């Protein structure tokens, strides 16, 4: 289109167990979710920035940092089984149905992403739009150990390999593996709405360099890295 | 009985040249392993197995022994860690009449290694006769079953596409070797017993203490190492 409509949706549900109130817990000098909102603003490639949440405290924080909160996320998709795509589809359909706004491209930006680089958000959009075959672009990172040589542990702590054939295989002889970094996901609006699979041959990645923020301890480590220069 | 450390530190590399002695926070990588082994106090001897004279000199400078030059054929890009340890144990038996009981393979690129973990690994090994090895491991933070690969044009595919929409908590947990240490009964090493097998236990490390792909990883780790 001649007029761009690229939007950011930040999913954030309440109810975290391991880190209570995780999305509004202070990280450095701001509630954690604010770092994602601010990265989307700084990027400068979003027409709108929306938080999708069922939680009143999270919504209030979102408005404070200049995200929109146009709706309350339906209760049925704020649960332990709803997927990222379901949350993003809801938001896109809401914009279409309630405001007559049809976005072009839609970026899902997770709420725990203080190390996200704003330029990477716009890099992702440029990659998405550069290759017309492409339906999604997401942040990914390499595994630092060959997944083919992974182990499991039984309840008595005894080791076995997932693939014992690779006991003595060299790391450099195995196919390189990557994983979703859980930061951002660009998609064509229709890719989201048609529930197209993200990890598939119509998707590219932006590769990030070598953070877990899953535990209270992890939070403390990240605080230190955040201010390193 | 006689518990020793063997640090296998060849001159060649799969990727980063001279990684075993590259400076990490202002000392050669191998120095942090030697210092940890000495601090741990549970080794009768600390031996570096190397083909490379530069590495030998670093090993001697930090107070490890270099009793032999490792033969070249077990310092190439294909020889396994176990073959290096077997060579060293057989050398000790045949050349010095020394018969170790437990042998710790301690890698040279493990600057976060903790002395207390080295001694704990020995205590675990020697509490059960069925246990042949104990090594340092850590959990994968992301489910390996949802891993992807990239083609030469950057397009994504899953290793296991059936797990596209599967929750992390519905997949079995996976771990990996942390590349720090491996305690083994001497005969386990000599008999070429597999390390990743049901006669082996681990010492689980929080992944924050298991480290380097890039020059930038290298710089970052150095700085975190200082804030650890
Ligand atoms: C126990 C086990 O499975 N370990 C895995 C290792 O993987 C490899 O790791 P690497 O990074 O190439 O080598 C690890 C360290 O050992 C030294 N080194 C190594 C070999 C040698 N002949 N002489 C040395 O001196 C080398 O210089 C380096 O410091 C890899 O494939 O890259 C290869 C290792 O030989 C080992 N593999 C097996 C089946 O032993 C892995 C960590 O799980
Ligand atoms: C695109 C993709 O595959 N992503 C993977 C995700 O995995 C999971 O990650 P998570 O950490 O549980 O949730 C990610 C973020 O979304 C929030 N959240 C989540 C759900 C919701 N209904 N409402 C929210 O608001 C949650 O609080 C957190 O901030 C996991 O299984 O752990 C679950 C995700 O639903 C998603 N899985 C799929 C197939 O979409 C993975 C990263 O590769």
């Amino acid at each position: 289109r001649g007029s761009h409509m690229n939007i950011a949706i930040i999913p954030a549900r309440g109810g975290s167990k391991r880190i209570p109130r995780k999305n509004i817990k202070p990280f450095h000098s701001k509630p954690m979710i604010a770092w994602s909102i601010l990265a989307a603003k700084k990027a400068g490639c979003f027409e709108r920035i929306i938080v999708s949440t069922d939680d009143a405290e999270i919504a209030a924080v979102a408005l404070e940092y200049g995200a929109e909160v146009p709706f309350t996320r339906p209760a049925e998709i704020a649960n332990d089984y709803a997927t990222t795509g379901e949350v993003i589809s809801h938001a896109i359909n809401w914009l279409i149905n309630q405001q007559g706004q049809v976005p072009e491209n839609v970026c899902c930006l997770y709420a725990t992403a203080p190390f996200v680089e704003p330029d990477d958000l716009c890099q992702g959009l440029e990659l998405l739009t550069f290759n017309k075959e492409c339906q999604f672009v997401f942040s990914a990172t390499r595994f630092s150990f060959p997944i083919q040589r992974a182990i499991k542990l039984d309840e008595s702590g005894w080791v076995s390999m997932f693939h014992p054939e690779y006991q003595l295989t060299r790391s450099q002889d195995l196919e390189e593996a990557y994983h979703d970094a859980g930061q951002f996901y660009w998609g064509k609006a229709n890719a989201w709405l048609n529930k197209l699979p993200i990890f598939a041959v119509h998707t590219q990645v932006v590769l990030l360099p070598s953070q877990d923020i899953d535990t209270q301890d992890d939070w403390l480590r990240a605080e230190k890295l955040f201010t390193l220069r």
